[PDB]
C-alpha cells in the first residue's frame, strides 16, 4: 500500500476527527463503530484508516505500520513522543490530566501511593511538587482505587468531572490541559510529504475556524 | 467493610463465575454489565463484588484492595504472581496462549520482533526455544500487528481461531492451556479465613463436576 495510513481510536476521536477529515476530501464508506474489521478504505483511495486502542497510536505511527494518526496528549506524554513528530494540535477530544483524592480526605504524612495508567506523568508532575511518589499501574476504573484504599491519590483524564463527583472524589490538583495531536512518522514524512502536505493544510485551515 | 471483597472482570470471567458464586450461596442483586457502578452487593451481605479490568484483578489482589479475586492464568504470568496466593484451578474461560503469523509468510532470518500485550510471557516462551525477541507492546487488536507489518509474530490467547482465520492468520506455536484462578491475598488468607473456607470448598466441589 503505497498511499497514507491513519491511525484512529473509537469513540472522541473518531467523532471528533470525522469532521477534519471530510473537509480535507476523505471519507470512510461504512461506521468502524459497528465492525469487527480494523483496516479501512475512504473515499480517497491513497488514505486508508486503522482503528486501534488509543494507547496505541503512537506505536503504529512510531514503527510506521501507520504514516500518521491522531492521538490524545496524555497519551503521548505517558508512551513518549520522541520518535515521532507532532505537527499540529487539533484541539479536540479536550480534558485535563488531574490528580484527585476522595472528598475532603487529609494526605498521610508519607510517601504517597498513586493509582494511575499514566505512571510516566504521574511520577514527573509529584516530581516537579518535591514528591517521589509510589506508583499503582492500572489499566482502567481509576474512579474505584481511592474507595477501596488502593493508592491516596489518583492521576487521570478529567472532561466534565461527573465521573469524580458520581464516586464521591474531588479533583485535587490540575496538571496539564489536554487535546488531541496530529503525529506522524518520522520516516513518512520525509517521503510521503507530497501525499501528507494537502490534508495538513487542509487540517490546520479548519481548525483555525 | 469487614467482610470479603471478590475482584473479577466482566464478560467471560463474570459469566463462568456466577454458577460457582450461586452454588456458594452468593449472588448479585443487579447485571454489572448494565450498570456504570463498580462495588456491587451480594445476596450474601458479607460478600462484595468489584468489577475490575482482567489485567487489574491480580493488582487489587495483591495490594489487598479485594481479599479474592478471579483471574486468568495467561494475565497472573504476565503481571507475575508471586505475592498472591493461587488456590484452584476453576477450570473457566479456557483458551490458549498461542504464537500466530500472517498464514504460510516465512519468518525473516534476523532477531524477531513479536507484538503482544503478554511482553513477559513473550520473552519467556521465546527465550525456551532459543531466542532472544523484541517486543512491541501493544494493549489490544493484536490480529492487525502481522497484516501492517508491525513484528513478524504475535502472542495473543485464541479460543475457536476465528479471529485468527478471519484475518488471514495461522497459529504457529501453542504456548500454554489458560484458564481462570482463584487467587487470595496473602494476608487476608490467614485472618478472614474463616469467611474464605466455605466458600472455597463449595467452589472446589463445583469444579469437581
Ligand atoms: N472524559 C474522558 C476524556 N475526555 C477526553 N478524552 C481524550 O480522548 C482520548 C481518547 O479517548 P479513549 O476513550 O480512546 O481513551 P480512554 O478512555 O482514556 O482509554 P480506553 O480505556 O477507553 O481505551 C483520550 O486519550 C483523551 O485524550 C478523554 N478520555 C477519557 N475520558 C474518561 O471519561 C471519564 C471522565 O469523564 P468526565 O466524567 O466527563 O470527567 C474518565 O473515566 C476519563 O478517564
Ligand atoms: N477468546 C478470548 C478468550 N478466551 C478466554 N479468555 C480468557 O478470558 C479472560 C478474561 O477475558 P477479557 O475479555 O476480560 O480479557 P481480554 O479480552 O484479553 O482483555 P480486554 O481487552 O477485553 O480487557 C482472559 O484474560 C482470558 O484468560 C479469553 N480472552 C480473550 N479472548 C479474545 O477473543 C479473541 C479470540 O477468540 P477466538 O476468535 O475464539 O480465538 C482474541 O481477541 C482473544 O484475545
Ligand atoms: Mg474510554
Ligand atoms: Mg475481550
Amino acid at each position: 500500500f503505497l498511499g497514507l495510513t491513519l491511525a484512529l481510536s473509537k469513540g472522541r476521536i473518531l467523532e471528533e476527527t470525522m469532521p477534519l477529515l471530510r473537509a480535507a476530501g476523505v471519507e470512510l464508506l461504512e461506521d468502524p463503530e459497528a465492525s469487527r474489521k480494523l483496516i479501512f478504505p475512504t473515499s480517497n483511495p491513497n488514505v486508508r484508516v486503522l482503528i486501534l486502542r488509543a494507547s496505541d497510536v503512537p506505536t503504529y505511527v512510531e514503527h510506521g505500520a501507520a504514516d500518521f494518526g491522531v492521538a490524545g496528549k496524555d497519551v503521548l506524554l505517558e508512551h513518549g513522543a520522541n520518535h515521532v513528530y507532532e505537527l499540529l494540535d487539533l484541539k479536540i477530544a479536550q480534558c485535563k490530566l488531574m490528580t484527585a483524592g476522595v472528598k475532603d480526605a487529609p494526605l498521610p504524612n508519607r510517601r504517597l501511593r498513586i493509582a494511575t495508567k499514566y505512571v510516566n506523568v504521574a511520577r514527573a508532575y509529584f516530581a516537579s511538587q518535591g514528591q517521589q511518589v509510589d506508583v499503582i499501574k492500572l489499566y482502567g476504573s481509576m474512579e474505584l482505587a481511592p474507595l477501596v484504599g488502593l493508592g491516596d491519590l489518583i492521576v487521570d483524564v478529567v472532561d466534565t468531572g461527573n465521573t469524580l463527583r458520581a464516586n464521591g472524589l474531588e479533583a485535587r490538583d490540575h496538571i496539564c490541559d489536554v487535546s488531541s495531536r496530529l503525529i506522524v512518522n518520522q520516516v513518512s514524512y520525509k517521503r510521503k510529504f507530497a501525499l501528507l502536505e494537502p490534508i495538513l493544510d487542509s487540517f490546520k485551515n479548519s481548525i483555525n475556524s
